[PDB]
């Protein structure tokens, strides 16, 4: 009744191509004259702490990268390295290109996947940038160069671009500046994230939307001050809520009729006692990957 | 790393129109020349208790429907019924129409859901066709319209077009050829879903997922014919496991080394005496199918 929807993925899909670069093949975001892809592409198996990327590239040649839009082969007629990403310069202009930005999203944020293989899309969910700047995704080989947007009117919105996954199984990336999230290197050692946390503006958004949805089974009668729920927050590995936080959850505040500070007492209801084989919104787990704008979107 | 995922929507985006007839406008879907939408778009709030739509049908003519494609507007040169279906032949043919083909889907298997308002397309969920033939979906007033679809190589297979909510809260409509799902009729009344049952297949599949991913406390020695399973599932609500799905399972059950009979009697004990967590969560998810998993 109430679940995670992703965005329609028909501007995104029009952009993806199929880039090789020797015996390697991933994903790429072809815009106007240019092709963005994981800069790895050129990279053979010496992605082993070795690379030095502005050593590899500059060996290399326009002739060297082969990108195919569909069936179509597209001339390459120039190249550069945009931080972890390469720019490929096209002869052809995407006629599909929509209306864009690249945007930088922020932890807690919330995007749509296009998980793509040789450049055909497969597949898209919802998800979100987890704090300790991962995500939780689901890319198999080969989905490397697969974005995630948002969309707002007729605008795309891209924030993320797959490059590698972590030994736990979460997700690294960039944004389309080609800068990482997070403490990551595009070689191919081990490397941890930060530990993770609980979106709590996130569980609040959802708690609303349970309200707003006909389930107030977990609410009561109580509040709890900011800093007497962060104090619950921080034995629960919940981030610290801000007071911006309920500045955001204010119009959700309203409709629903519940004070802030008062869903706070619920939540920390919530995490003290647990559940009790009961379940919210349908979920037994207290869910973290909606935001405030995704709960007022449904 | 598994989540519900949607097929890529785009080669459906293209085909989605804005139909108007009266003071209610709801969605179709533009196939060629023609334009696919549920007939009780011709029905007023009135002629909703009880509508003769054959009447209602004669009672209009071409001019009677507004067909909106983006900022265009095409113009309907002919107008049948299908079922429960109108069929209005459109004055263009759809450059955006893909290859595409009308399935009708069995309750277990799933499909993605293109949820659009006004024509324009809002969202993409994934979901499965209940065993009692509802739909647990997301649909708010002006989804009407909006259709259901997998899509196999460059092939859009549609399976769903949306008609109503039931008193439930669950959803209810027709494949592409107008016939329903299940025993509901387009006329207010009181109809109401059966008691729903789970849908074993793809809780057998979840449990082979969780296997995979390191959750194995609910295995077990003990053993079960199919037909000791079947018995005790149905007291519990769960569908009984056809022979077919025993050979669906067969990839996943050699990917783990647990024969489908010994997952079965696990479910089995799960069954009888409870839960303790799978996967994160306490209930059994049963809309993730052996496909699903197996695509990791
Ligand atoms: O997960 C991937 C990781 C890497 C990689 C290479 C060097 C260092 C770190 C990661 O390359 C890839 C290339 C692909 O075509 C693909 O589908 C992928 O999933 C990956």
């Amino acid at each position: 009744g109430f679940r995670k929807m992703a965005f329609p993925s028909g501007k995104v899909e029009g952009c993806m191509v199929q880039v090789t670069c020797g015996t390697t093949t991933l994903n790429g975001l072809w815009l106007d004259d240019t092709v963005y892809c994981p800069r790895h592409v050129i990279c053979t198996a010496e992605d082993m702490l070795n690379p030095n990327y502005e050593d590899l590239l500059i060996r290399k040649s326009n002739h060297s990268f082969l990108v195919q839009a569909g069936n179509v082969q597209l001339r390459v007629i120039g190249h550069s390295m945009q931080n972890c990403l390469l720019r490929l310069k096209v002869d052809t202009s995407n006629p599909k290109t929509p209306k864009y930005k690249f945007v930088r999203i922020q932890p807690g944020q919330t995007f749509s996947v296009l998980a793509c293989y040789n450049g055909s899309p497969s597949g898209v969910y919802q998800c979100a940038m987890r704090p300790n700047h991962t995500i939780k995704g689901s890319f198999l080989n080969g989905s490397c160069g697969s974005v995630g947007f948002n969309i707002d009117y007729d605008c795309v919105s891209f924030c993320y671009m797959h490059h590698m996954e972590l030994p736990t199984g979460v997700h690294a990336g960039t944004d389309l500046e080609g800068k990482f999230y997070g403490p990551f290197v595009d070689r191919q050692t081990a490397q941890a994230a930060g530990t993770d946390t609980t979106i709590t503006l996130n569980v609040l958004a959802w708690l609303y939307a349970a309200v707003i949805n006909g389930d107030r089974w977990f609410l009561n009668r109580f509040t709890t001050t900011l800093n007497d729920f962060n104090l619950v927050a921080m034995k629960y590995n919940y981030e610290p809520l801000t007071q911006d936080h309920v500045d955001i959850l204010g119009p959700l505040s309203a409709q629903t009729g519940i004070a802030v500070l008062d869903m706070c007492a619920a939540l920390k209801e919530l995490l003290q006692n647990g559940m009790n084989g009961r379940t919210i919104l349908g979920s037994t787990i207290l869910e973290d990957e909606f935001t405030p704008f995704d709960v007022v979107r449904q």
